[PDB]
DNA sequence: GCTCTAGATTTTCATACGGC
DNA sequence: GCCGTATGCCAATCTAGAGC
């Protein structure tokens, strides 16, 4: 395939340089490079400029789900031609097997899944092996287990007009890669039979299913059809029926994958009832026994992910397969937000270690249930061809692996990054207070940042004593209860938002012309140069942006975070002088 | 170095049950 | 043994500080 970028603007303001300078980069083979992309400067244009000339299949990895959905919306668009895919996890609520050894509590394994999520998960998937020019969004979803790429592509059912195959053989080798018949409920991962037509709907796919026409053993014709109504729709020559899981469990490995959960067993036991474990190894014998039963009076069993690696026949210690192996080789990475995202996917491994080796010592599973897992951080490092790390305040591994930075400052709408004032602390809520006042008498928003949930709450309270209109924001109120807030603020029920860590990355708030950072020499994550830097962004949507920071000191962190600032303005303000921009706030939709 | 602390996002091969 | 349906808010992750 070929990647076909549609806009209807060109690059603009810095965006031509950047593009140029990660362009070279990737064609001369550098491994690790770094967009150090200022807030507001277009950055995911910039980047599908980069793919769309290098031409490679590419996975976006996101931090955040709303993001990530986002960065799927807009690239869908900057590539209608192309296959832009969606990769998240497809559990609408999830709680792990967990045991507490504090408050002695074992806690079940309950689940719901997403259909939409698992139908995009397979588009995802099927289109890496089905075309060259795809890019998926994703969350650290993606190094997470799915069965081996090679098992998934050899399982897949190929089929092309002129072909001879038995119409029950279709049927039972569709069976066998995860799909059912049903003649009542018709969608996907389902198929059915209307005479000659074998009627088969994807896994892949939510409206359109394929009906595949039949004389004798020959196929006569193919079509994609709308299952919205039932009208027929264009006839193909060929297509790919991959399977409706990303798993495989065949008998042919399991009957020896057994007798090694069988052996891997006895020896736990003996070395827990060695050691005057006793309880434990009765619960794992309970559990590993019945779950053996359910493997041979069925194919499945609860909490089957729990023997992947017996079941798979791969040796102890076993790095899982993931979404990245079913990348072709020569694939790109970008990392969105990489300061907060790399860390993430760093822990992802950890915690999930942390959980299973307290199952493991307390015997509610095997040792080789730790082999289910995702990705440490130096496996997924293994795996990069190349990496294009995204942010704004870019982290130490970024920079350290990345040969210096393309720096990307310049906003094709002439915003500067905000001015920014440092008052003392002493009378600071009276000072704030007149200048929310000045904002509302502009029609301007303000943003507030303390250090906790009970600040926020205190000073909303304060400010309400004062006749301003505030909410408070963080994470006790709901994702969808902060949309309304946040919604509310831009429409004007709140002059004010007081908050903690929600007023950083993905807000973009243009009616804010105001940001006023309190205890802001406290020195901490809060307060880190990178996090500053992030509020500081909160105030650059906005051509009467500005910042206040409150405190008795200058810290490290707010003189690197000023004077990095400072020179940003000074730089655009250039750009602007010389082009005749005067700066314009942004006209963006509600909703 | 170990153990707290604050406010943050993400992730995880559904399943027990009653009525057939 | 098969199948349709009601069901949960239950962990450990991160950074970068503070006391020892
Ligand atoms: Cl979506
Ligand atoms: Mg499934
Ligand atoms: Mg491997
Ligand atoms: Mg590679």
């Amino acid at each position: 395939g070929r990647f076909q970028l549609v806009a209807p603007y060109e690059p603009q303001g810095d965006q031509p340089q950047a593009i140029a300078k990660l362009v070279d980069g990737l064609r001369r083979g550098v491994k690790h490079q770094t967009l150090l992309g200022a807030t507001g400067t277009g950055k995911t244009f910039t980047i599908s400029n980069v793919i769309a000339q290098v031409n490679k299949p590419t996975l976006v990895i996101a931090h955040n789900k709303t993001l990530a959905g986002q960065l799927y919306s807009e690239l869908k668009e900057f590539f209608p031609h192309n296959a832009v895919e969606y990769f998240v996890s497809y559990y609408d609520y999830y709680q792990p097997e967990a045991y507490v050894p504090q408050t002695d509590t074992y806690i079940e394994k309950d689940a719901k899944i997403n259909d939409e999520i698992d139908k995009l998960r397979h588009s995802a998937t099927s289109a890496l092996f089905e075309r060259r020019d795809v890019i998926i969004v994703a969350s650290v979803s993606s190094i997470y287990g799915l069965g081996s790429p090679e098992e998934y592509r050899e399982l897949v059912v190929s089929l092309r007009v002129g072909m001879e195959i038995e119409r029950n053989a279709l049927l039972r080798r569709l069976v066998d890669i995860q799909y059912d018949r049903n003649d009542i409920d018709f969608r996907r991962g389902t198929f059915r039979v209307r005479g000659d037509v074998v009627e088969i709907f994807p896994a892949s796919r939510d409206e359109h299913s394929i009906r595949v026409e039949f004389f004798g053993d020959e196929i006569e014709r193919i079509r994609e059809v709308d299952a919205l109504t039932g009208e027929v729709l264009g006839e193909r020559e060929h297509v790919a029926i991959f399977p409706a899981s990303h798993f495989v469990c065949r008998e042919e490995k399991m009957r020896l994958a057994i007798q090694n959960i069988e052996q891997e067993l006895e020896e736990r036991l003996a070395e827990l009832r060695a050691q005057g474990k006793l309880l434990e190894a009765q619960r794992l014998e309970q559990r590993t026994r019945y779950d053996l039963e359910m493997m041979r009076e069925m194919g499945f069993s609860s909490g089957i992910e729990n023997y992947s690696r017996h079941l798979a026949l791969r040796p102890p210690g076993s790095t899982p397969y993931t979404l990245l192996d079913y990348f072709p080789d020569d694939f790109l990475i970008i990392v969105d937000e990489s300061h907060v995202t790399l860390p993430q996917l760093r822990g992802m491994y950890n915690g999930d270690r942390a959980r299973k080796q307290v199952l493991v010592d307390h015997g509610f599973r095997l040792p080789s249930a730790l082999d289910n897992r995702p990705l440490t951080f130096e496996e997924f490092e293994q795996k990069i061809n190349q990496i294009i790390y995204v942010s704004a305040t870019p982290g130490p591994y970024e920079l350290e692996h990345s040969p210096g930075v393309v720096e990307q400052i310049i906003r094709p709408t002439g915003l500067l990054d905000p001015t920014i004032d440092v008052r003392p602390t002493k009378g600071q809520i009276d000072d704030l207070i007149g200048e929310i006042r000045e904002r509302v008498e502009r029609n301007e928003r303000t943003l507030v940042t303390t250090l906790t949930k009970k600040m926020a709450e205190d000073l909303t309270d304060y400010l309400k004593e004062a006749g301003i209109k505030v909410a408070y924001l963080h994470s006790e109120i709901k994702t969808l209860e902060r949309i309304e807030i946040i919604r509310d603020l831009r429409l004007g029920k709140y002059d004010v938002l007081v908050g903690i860590n929600l007023l950083r990355e993905g807000l973009d708030i243009p009616e804010v012309s105001l940001v006023a950072i309190l205890d802001a020499d406290k020195e901490g994550f809060l307060r880190s140069e990178r996090s500053l830097i992030q509020t500081i962004g909160r105030a650059a949507r906005n051509a009467n942006g500005h910042v206040i920071m409150y405190a008795d000191t200058i810290t490290k962190s707010m003189e690197i975070a000023i004077q990095e600032t400072k020179r940003r303005r000074a730089i655009q303000e250039e750009y602007n002088r010389k082009h005749g921009i005067v700066p314009r706030t942004v006209k963006k939709e509600i909703r």
